């Protein structure tokens, strides 16, 4: 039901791949997010995971909802305020609660 994920991220150059992609965010259209449960559910989910990625190893899932990042309330937030708490230049390991 609820598992808490930690993430290390992968240097490969000025970059840190997370080997997975997320869809949802209040700024998004719940019918467009494959994994939201209605049309009311704008969270963020796991829509994509790379596999061998950092993200698998940790044991993120696809559908997996991300309520935490580092701590960080995701359950009211925009995709793109998401997609900056995991994509942190200055943060090489990212926590990750999510559902299931």
């Amino acid at each position: 039901v609820v598992q808490r994920v930690e993430i290390h991220k992968l240097r490969q150059g000025e970059n840190l791949i997370l080997g997975f992609s997320i869809g949802g965010g209040i700024d998004q259209d719940p019918s467009q997010n494959p994994f939201s449960e209605d049309k009311t559910d704008k969270g963020i989910y796991v829509t994509r995971v790379s596999e061998g990625g950092p993200a698998e190893i940790a044991g993120l899932q696809i559908g997996d909802k991300i309520m935490q990042v580092n701590g960080w309330d995701m359950t009211m937030v925009t995709h793109d305020q998401a997609r900056k708490r995991l994509t942190k230049r200055s943060e090489e390991v990212v926590r990750l609660l999510v559902t299931r």
